[PDB]
């Protein structure tokens, strides 16, 4: 087991994240990115009084993100594609998305473990639903599907190659951020029919971005609304929902799933790909947090069981419904439309 | 090295954090003293929904902190000690602190960059305080300290220096405890400088120097030296910088929080308050190093 020092050590974790996300909104490691330099001339970059800047950097330091030579920080080479805001893995998003958000909603935790509701009003004098929230705020939802897209690599790489896209004759996703799984798919397979819908409000912009990297003929956006269940998606016999259902309480996972089962071609394949709880909902930990953010950040998410997402499946009226495990982060649950 | 994965993991460290000061104000372990029970009935006990309380309980079993059978969650007891809230060892206390004070302080880390038991034990175990005939304790908190020398050294003078608004209150915790005839409580200030301690010729000064800035700390230092009998030793307990200030870590950590939690505060290098305690007119400046978490910066007045 664990002791009173480990106990302490994660309750003080706080302060490794907000040294992180300090500093990744100061941009100090930009500033290494050409030279080492000692405490008083990255303050000088930085703007930032000396004394402050330093005690950043040591502590920077003493956790291993810079190293120290003589008095003079270095960025390490294997910490630039994460730390430098121009590098294409740049962590820079999500520590906004931290001091902007989470971070506050997590001070309040025990609220929402009391009253078992976000604590959005609490913390932000917001009354809006999260539906609402990002229904108003597309521009948000690109940013954030843009930086998940490249964490997704890893899952998209294991879906194209352990699931067999020849199979099927026409593929559909449904609220891709980017198109990066239906363009994987393309490079891989010449053949098949490739589709993503979009709110009628993300479609455009999604339609820009696909044509700019070279695959406005090769995937189609098509418009639709998983909510309303207003979905054109019956000339495609496999679907995809990408890490989508556990945004949603259960009852609206069951109206999400149940829209598209209706909207389905007959003999149609269905897959979301989700990260579940394991068998015994005992972990794993990153996902029985995650659970948490979902309590304190949405309106009803939440995280479930592979058994638990089989169940919603087979309520929504999909056959066979299953588990297949694929290379990556996440789990596909499949079922058919019979 | 370290990858991206890394830094995402330590850049969302606020949740571990919160999911155990969450569960701590919350007494959730206190649930499991007396046997084992399931989330509903853990939920139930402390008046909040099964649903959100699983969240939480899902997420203690993922960090080690609860065992989990069958649906039955378990305390196990070699955590009893510090997440029960009778035990001695109980955390609460930091679980409140960081949920009315720290928590809420480093949320705004980037705006203020831009703008104790085993001490004590390590102290009255390697520190001969029989050499000296009376010992002075300045901002001491409840006077565990000259307690637990009181207990080692019955014959040493023991007295406490405590700001005039504190001074009847220690009195009375001193005497609750029966030592109020043992330890004297003097009123005094080091930052203003009036400090009724000439008759002390050992002077401790407990973990106080890194609460303000270097310009502060010398103040505070010059203020002590004067007060000070002649022939008189001072130590300040500290928890210093290493030598090229590359950690320790928690230090380091620590550094921040004093940033954003008082006008001033830093950890420095031992060579640094070595420094400062030469500036303020202190001979024979020299480290001592005793066991536990703190360091001892050692001065005289010849």
């Amino acid at each position: 087991p664990l002791t009173k020092q480990d106990a302490v050590n994660q309750m003080m974790g706080f302060f490794q994240a907000k040294a992180l996300t300090a500093a990744l909104a100061l941009k100090l490691f930009d500033q290494l990115r050409d030279r080492d330099a000692d405490a008083a001339h990255i303050a000088a970059r930085l703007d930032c009084p000396a004394r402050s800047t330093e005690q950043l950097l040591i502590a920077l330091r003493a956790m291993g993100y810079l190293d120290q030579r003589d008095g003079l920080y270095h960025l390490p080479a294997a910490h630039r594609a994460f730390l430098l805001s121009d590098e294409p893995q740049w962590l820079g998003w999500l520590g906004r998305h931290i001091d902007t958000f989470l971070y506050p909603l997590w001070g309040e935790l025990k609220t929402a473990v009391r009253n078992d509701a976000h604590q959005r009003r609490t913390v932000f004098g917001d009354d809006r639903s999260w539906f609402d929230i990002l229904y108003q705020n597309p521009d948000d939802v690109a940013d954030f599907q843009e930086f998940l897209g490249k964490f997704a690599a890893p899952f998209i790489a294991g879906f194209v190659r352990d699931y067999d896209f020849s199979q099927h004759r026409a593929f559909l996703d449904i609220g891709s951020g980017i198109g990066s799984l239906p363009m994987a798919i393309a490079d891989a397979y010449p053949g098949i029919a490739l589709a993503i819908c979009e709110l009628p409000q993300a479609s455009a912009f999604l339609r820009d971005k696909l044509t700019l990297q070279g695959y406005g003929e090769r995937i189609d956006v098509v418009e639709g609304d998983v909510i309303s269940g207003d979905l054109p998606i019956g000339g495609y016999d496999l679907i995809h929902l990408g890490w989508m259902l556990h945004d949603y309480a259960p009852e609206t996972q069951l109206t999400i799933l149940r829209n598209i089962y209706r909207a389905m071609p007959a003999g149609g394949r269905f897959i979301a790909s989700e990260t579940p709880l394991n068998e015994d909902k005992s972990g794993p930990e990153f996902t029985a947090l995650l659970s948490l953010n979902m309590l304190v950040s949405t309106d009803g998410g939440i995280e479930s069981s592979a058994q638990e997402y089989l169940d919603r499946f087979r309520l929504a009226g999909f056959s066979n419904a299953r588990i297949m495990k694929i290379a990556g982060p996440r789990t596909l649950i499949v079922g058919e439309k019979l």
